[PDB]
Order: structure tokens, then sequence, then C-alpha cells
């Protein structure tokens, strides 16, 4: 593309995390624009999920230690950056890990939010996987000692 | 309007490395990089602008996902490989790449876009994994093992 417009959308359109800008509307963050790799991790279209609180992400898994950090910062205008159980339309559960930033608009004095969604849940999954395995060896060195005494 | 400075914005407070290149002969040279590629590789961007990308490699030029990056390139079609990378202080990361091609036809000029993602962590814990694996494999068939 041409023009410097032309390449931040397609850096954008092209990202693989997900990235969305959302407006503050009394008690919600009202989504004014998802990328496509928003879409595709939640399994919704734009279309369907425009204008309400992302929220509905959560399904009623809503009392998260990560929620309430969120909260906070947005109270106070600050970054944050915490992982949380999401589900997508599917209804399969995806760990996200997501990176809300405020922005305040000197012209139009309103605030506005990045988010950038990243799904962790392979990592969250190796992790737990190596734990399991380092409590399956301390097992086999008991066994192996119970052997020995 | 707007939008643009939202678009800025939101490439400004990526997380993962984006970066634009535009093909200059038979290379592929940057002409944009975001923050976070500036912090995840150690350099300035005024340092590395109109390079090609490929500095990142160091000397580490035996990686077969080069090859499959230059003729993705070659073909203009897009491509995701992981190589590994070098920062400038000369410390390791392995980077997990994007790269799409995307030719204007009207300037008859071929750019690219890039995603960068430090996906050490996750390459480590796989290979945690396999380690565990073979290690938990190796201690059953032990206490198996005849004892003759
Ligand atoms: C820009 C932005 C993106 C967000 N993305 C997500 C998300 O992907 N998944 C999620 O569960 N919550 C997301 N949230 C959080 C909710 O919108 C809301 O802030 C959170 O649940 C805490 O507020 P509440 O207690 O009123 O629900 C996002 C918030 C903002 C501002
Ligand atoms: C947009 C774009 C971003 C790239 N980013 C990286 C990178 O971060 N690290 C890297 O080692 N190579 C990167 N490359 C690949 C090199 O620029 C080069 O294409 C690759 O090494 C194969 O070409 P060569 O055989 O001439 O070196 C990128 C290429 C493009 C087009």
């Amino acid at each position: 593309h041409m023009i410097n417009a032309k390449l931040l959308q397609l850096m954008v359109e092209h990202s693989n995390d997900g990235i969305v800008v959302a407006e503050q509307e009394g008690n919600e963050s009202i989504l004014i624009y998802v990328n496509p790799a928003f879409e595709r991790l939640t399994g919704y279209c734009a279309d369907d999920i425009l204008y309400q609180d992302c929220r509905f992400l959560q399904g009623e898994d809503h009392d998260q230690p990560g929620i309430a950090i969120i909260r906070e910062a947005i109270r106070e205008g600050r970054p944050c950056c915490q992982v949380l159980r999401n589900y997508r339309k599917d209804g399969s559960l995806f760990w996200n890990e997501l990176s809300i930033t405020p922005v305040h608009n000197e012209a139009d004095q309103l605030t506005y939010y990045i988010g950038i969604q990243r799904d962790v849940t392979a990592q969250v999954f190796a992790e737990e996987r190596v734990r399991e395995l380092e409590a399956e060896v301390a097992e086999l060195r008991r066994q192996q000692g119970q052997a020995k005494h």
C-alpha cells in the first residue's frame, strides 16, 4: 500500500494478537473496533460483538483475581496486564493474556482504551504439564527409596 | 479524522514487534519498526532502518527456516518460521516471524508486514516437557528391568 495510513491499517489487520479499541460509556467499555485476530481468537464475527463490553468473553466466570486488578487499573487510568479465563463462541475455555492501555484524547476530552489479546492456552498447558511430570518424577524417587528402605 | 491516530496507537502499544519492509533489489529493507521491535532486539530504530532484518541472525546462518523464508519472499507468499536471533548485546532469543508480502500494483512496489514474537519461554517449556517425558519413561523402565 501507498501512504502511512494504509500501512498502519495493514499492520493492525495482520497482527497475530487480537487488537481492539474501546470507549468509556457509563459502567462499560464499549468495543468500537476489533481486528481479524480477535474474531478468530473468540469465534465471533465483528458484527456480533461490536458495541458491547468485552466482559461477555467471561461468560458467568466473573470472579477472577485478574478482573479486580483490571477494574482498579481502568479506574486509575493506568495500563495493566492480566491472564483471564475466557470462552470462545463454541464454549471452549482459553487463557487470554489481556493488555489494556488507557489513552486520553486532549482534543475531545474523551478516554479510549487499546486492548491487546494473546491466547496463552498452549503455554499454560505446557507449564501445567511440566508440573505434573515433575510430580511424577518425585513419586518415582519416593518409590526407588521405598525400595532402598 | 481520528482513526489514523488510533491505528498508530494500536501499533505502538502492540506487544509483538511489528515492522514494514520494502523490496529493494534482492533484499527487503525496513522502512518502519514499532517500539516493541526496538525493545525486543535492543536496537534503536535509526540504527537499523533501511537495512534487511537478516542482521538479527548474526553469524547463525545454518538455519533451515532462512531458506524457507527466502523462497516465500521470492514467490510473494506469506510464511511463518521460528529463527534463532540475537539482540544488540548478543543474547540469543527464539523469534517467531510472520511475514506477509503485499504488492501495490499502482506504484509497482512490494511491501512486507512482519510480526515478531519472542517465543523463547514457550520453546524452553516444550523442550522441558519432552525431556521430562523421556526421564519418566527411563525411570519407569529401570523399575521394570530384569535383575539377572
Ligand atoms: C480495551 C479493553 C479490552 C478488553 N478485552 C477483554 C477480553 O478480551 N476478555 C475479557 O474477559 N475482558 C476484557 N476486557 C475487560 C472488560 O471489558 C471489563 O473491563 C472487565 O470485565 C472488568 O470490568 P467489570 O467488572 O465491569 O466487568 C477488556 C477491557 C478493555 C477496556
Ligand atoms: C518484513 C520482514 C521482517 C523480517 N524480520 C526478520 C527477523 O526479525 N529476524 C530474522 O532473522 N529475519 C527476518 N526477516 C528475514 C530476512 O530479512 C531475510 O528475508 C531472510 O534472512 C532470508 O533472506 P536471506 O537469505 O537473503 O538472508 C524478515 C523479513 C521480512 C520481509
